């Protein structure tokens, strides 16, 4: 299938730090687990990351709904790429949000 990357953020902590990233996520962005694990996914954003689309993620997280956005992310080396971002809330049986999963597709074409 199409190439994609996959990360998991812990929603129990207030700022959703990532706790697991697929091997491709490190290889696509250029960051390593020592620079990724325990940080919010915001370190990928830069000068051209549309602030309106970022708000959609922030809001859908606070409300606990899924959302899908198109952001401008930046590799470790500074070069940019276009990130199709889909976030999904994983709930416990008591309706509470426990984890947030992300699927990032480099859609620079
Ligand atoms: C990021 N992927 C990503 C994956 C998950 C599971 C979640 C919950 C969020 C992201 N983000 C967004 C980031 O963590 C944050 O929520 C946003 O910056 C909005 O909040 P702020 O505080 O900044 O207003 C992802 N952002 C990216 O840029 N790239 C991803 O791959």
């Amino acid at each position: 299938g199409l190439r994609h990357t996959f990360v998991v953020a812990d929603a129990t902590l207030p700022d959703c730090p990532l706790v697991y990233a697929s091997e491709g996520f490190y290889a696509m962005t250029g960051y390593g687990p020592d620079e990724v694990l325990g940080h919010n996914c915001r370190f990928l954003q830069g000068e051209g990351t549309d602030p309106k689309e970022v708000q959609k993620i922030r809001d859908a997280i606070k409300k606990g709904e899924a959302c899908s956005v198109r952001l401008l992310n930046y590799r470790k080396d500074g070069t940019p790429f276009w990130n199709l971002l889909t976030v999904t809330p994983i709930k416990t049986p008591d309706g509470r949000v426990s984890k947030f999963v992300g699927v990032q597709v480099d859609v620079t074409s």
